[PDB]
């Protein structure tokens, strides 16, 4: 966490994502959370979407459902449109 990887120059030398398993595992914490809420958009989502879309969703407010969701309603809901 407190000092560990910041700045421009830092990410440079790193070179890319140092370790991917690590990030994915994600700390117990955040993993709760996007688990609490990825099941969530599941019963949701989930029955037809898989889980990728609905953990992208996740990360795509930094774990804010109430986001992913009225992103993920929007993003299928803009198919059918006008009339």
């Amino acid at each position: 966490g407190s000092s560990g990887s910041s700045g421009e120059y830092g990410y440079e030398d790193l070179r890319e994502s140092s370790n991917s398993l690590l990030n994915h595992q994600l700390s117990e914490i955040d993993q709760a959370r996007l688990y609490s809420c990825l099941d969530h958009m599941r019963e949701v989502l989930g029955d037809a979407v898989p889980d990728d879309i609905l953990t992208e969703a996740i990360l795509k407010h930094k774990f804010d459902v109430q986001k992913a969701l009225s992103v993920v309603l929007e993003q299928d809901g803009s198919g059918p449109s006008s009339g």
